[PDB]
């Protein structure tokens, strides 16, 4: 397969150009540009850096005489529509704006920034979550999930940001409201793992300490907040259960419409075990929670904690206000659900569910931890593609006949975690996949190599089969019509 | 196997569920805990240790009280009412705070100096506190506060109390006649066991000694008083028999409506037998009062005490004042009972019956010292669990074909007493079980776990039959044809 290996460097994150299709890559002091086909379009360094977690940039030995030279791992790598926006280790994760298509050019780097303009964690270890989406002021806004890190000041879990501000030395910064005002940082320890869009909602998956329960054990959660206010109003946290916690700390994710798993589109979850804040080498599992029911529960956390005081019609208490903050639930009128769906100054905030969103794993590997999770419907059935901590990337059929073990696995770099920045192209023909060394373009069917029908059917692979009218080993969309290579009672 | 909540370095003493939501408050030693209808902590409050003297008044400051100690705080009193949770401890004499329904740890109202008229609960942690929540004549919340004596002093055994005055810092009062007004506390010796309210009627159940008697001994009793009346006009006691007496303290009840033993409410009350103060280590009875039948007599030793100086029409004192107070029966005209069903400023006051209340056991258990009672009626025939001094929760039927004696118990605590905060959940599907150290789920039935007719029926329980139709260890509503499981000669 197509590879791009840079020498002199690891790979952090992966961002993919969905109107054109380029891919930019941050790794340690560089950034690439990708053409579809991994030829690399342009190459910009980043690090090492004069820095000390101590002193704020600009970094000058002179008033920061701690500092050292600094690796520059890269913390956040998104495509906005304006401009490319990095995120870097160093500098108090201050970012910068390049141009999309010619990442050797700068369009922004804020010369002298605040306290307010530190975006990432200053900590390769610790990681950073990102959305882009348009504001209600008509300019484009970035969320940004953040870990805890121990320097600067305390900068709040989630923030939203301008990107394109009046005075564009302020982009980065947030407004004084646009944040969850979250106390005792170190006790919560957010564990970012992904944020996402979809229709008006923004979401955010990520781990923290359960604070009420006995062990203080890490929690996995997935919030949602209205994409387009700046503000914290329409903040609801669902706690997420896969098998009721057997399964407790969220690996990855990925969004997919599937038919035969529930209308709508369907977040897919890796979770693994616990032994303390990671998995253990422990077992993983796949879970699947439908975003229309994610919407569905946090829209009765609302609707609960604006009009009922936090109890459902049932009378049960569902819903109340997390992070100790001053605020409790309501009865206002209901016209208040129509009139603010999305909040106000002074309604109830931030708010929580006490039902658990809950699932059954579709598979349960035992010896494996998933970092990675890739999901597409073909010919009407679910197929995972999901990758590991040891550099493994498994191919899972999903629909009937299965047990759910891997169909294919396939080795990309040895004891190296897959990444969760794992995507597919845009035809949906290829899978980038990409440890902490190499790139790779990976075919999703490599169906058409088998010129004669018994090939095709022991190849054994749900995307193949032979079409008999055409003497062509294809996907059944391009066609004793299509002899499946994947149901083995069958043959030429 | 049971869900529990077991806290560490802590005792338990009460329970109390939201009869709406259904959500569980524990009152610990300095924690308040918040439970799910399934026991998931939702919260989590200290309520001790304080700095504390006998001798001192709250709050207690040390330049006020000098001889304050680490004192701990057992709690004492734990109220779901309409607006808040009432909590009331052993320490600062006693006082109360109110706390919100479904977020404890956010605080509503705790008088910042209060009074002697505001010393609420039994500054001692052995002595007895129950409360009663009702409403006044104009709708607001009021406190029926019923507690043993303790060597500031002189708080009157049962008092109303307000829950919300006009002035939210005078909660918890009382004006000065809204009090059961009595003089040698410290002989009376009041041991509250609960309150409870039916119709316009509040109820009180408790041991005093009775002076009137040679033997100065404990008696149990039972009193009433109208909802309204909050100045006490209408308190009449009745003395409880159990037969006649062998069984003479009583130690728990339950109401239920239960078809084959009264119409309307029933109150089934465990008493035991006193050692030759508390029970011997004994034997214990379950006898069951319809209250209409309390009614019915407190009805008659009101009129007999109005109108004819607390005589029979054949002449006999069958009522008669209590506690060395100040007052007479009366020869009042008759239309005062119409005029004056719940008394006046100027009619007779406290009045008790000569004729005590009488009832023979539903069930003798000789060598059980028996401390909680819960019924329900199913399928028309009364089940009682009822938990006793070692922890351990007897089921019992009680329709035709039982000598009484339990079908199935279980330990929940070896020689930790069951707490008479016994209380079914919403569906009367499970019990929720307390000793001193763990709180138990128990469901009423496990039917199902049994997969062949044998099974099913071998479990012998009143709950669990084999639906023969379905093919499964049912209860007689999930069919209709059944086979009993509690019915031996009966089998497949
Ligand atoms: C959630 O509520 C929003 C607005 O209040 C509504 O548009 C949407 O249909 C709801 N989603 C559900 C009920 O799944
Ligand atoms: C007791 O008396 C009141 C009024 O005096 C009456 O309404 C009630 O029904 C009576 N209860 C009985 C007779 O059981």
């Amino acid at each position: 397969p197509t590879a791009f290996t840079p020498n002199g460097t690891y790979l952090q994150h992966l961002a993919r150009d969905p109107t054109s299709g380029t891919l930019y890559l941050g790794a340690t002091n560089f950034l690439f540009q990708l053409s579809p086909g991994l030829q690399l379009e342009a190459t910009v360094s980043t690090g090492p850096v004069l820095d000390s977690r101590d002193c704020l940039p600009p970094v000058m030995p002179d008033e920061c005489p701690q500092a050292q030279p600094t690796n520059n791992p890269n913390q956040l790598l998104l495509v906005s529509p304006g401009a490319l926006v990095v995120c870097g280790s160093v500098h108090q994760g201050v970012c910068e704006q390049r141009r999309l298509g010619q990442l050797e050019q700068l369009l922004l780097r804020p010369e002298r920034p605040g306290d307010t303009q530190y975006v990432a964690a200053n900590d390769p270890a610790v990681s950073t979550v990102g959305l882009v989406a348009q504001g209600l002021a008509g300019e484009p806004l970035l969320f940004v999930g953040r870990g805890y890190t121990s320097v600067g000041g305390g900068i709040p879990p989630i923030t939203t940001r301008a990107l394109w501000p009046p005075d564009p030395q302020a982009a980065f910064s947030y407004e004084e409201t646009a944040k969850l005002a979250v106390g005792r940082l170190s006790e919560y320890s957010h564990h970012f793992v992904s944020a996402f869009a979809r229709g008006a909602s923004a979401y955010f998956l990520f781990l923290r300490r359960d604070l009420q329960a006995q062990s203080r054990a890490f929690r996995a959660y997935v919030s949602r907040v209205c994409l387009r206010d700046q503000h914290y109003y329409s903040y609801v946290e669902l706690p997420l259960a896969c098998e009721g916690g057997r399964y407790g700390l969220i690996q990855a994710a990925a969004v997919a419409t599937s038919r035969e798993v529930a209308h709508g589109e369907v977040l897919f979850a890796a979770f693994s075990s616990a032994a303390p804040p990671s998995a253990a080498a422990g077992a993983s599992a796949l879970c699947a929670f439908p975003l229309d029911e994610v919407d569905r529960l946090a829209n009765r956390t609302r609707d609960a904690c604006y009009t009922r005081e936090g109890r459902a019609e049932d009378g049960t208490e569902v819903a109340y206000i997390e992070y100790d903050v001053n605020s409790d639930c309501a009865q206002l009128p209901v016209d208040t659900l129509d009139a603010y769906p999305c909040g106000s100054d002074h309604t109830p905030s931030p708010m929580a569910s006490r039902v658990p969103l809950e699932a059954t794993p579709i598979l349960e590997w035992p010896g494996i931890q998933l970092t990675a999770v890739a999901v597409t419907m073909e010919d009407g059935h679910t197929i995972a593609f999901l990758g590991d901590s040891q550099g493994q990337l498994h191919r899972v059929y999903l629909g009937p006949g299965s047990d759910g073990h891997p169909y294919s696995t396939q080795s990309i770099q040895q004891g190296s975690a897959v990444s969760r920045d794992l995507t597919f192209d845009g035809t949906f023909e290829h899978l980038y996949v990409m440890t902490q060394s190499t790139l790779l373009k990976v075919p999703v069917a490599s169906c058409a190599q088998h010129l004669d029908c018994a090939s095709c059917l022991a190849h054994r692979d749900p995307y193949c089969g032979w079409c008999v009218l055409l003497g062509r080993c294809s996907r059944r969309s391009e066609c004793e019509q299509w002899l499946w290579s994947f149901q083995p009672e069958l043959g030429c």
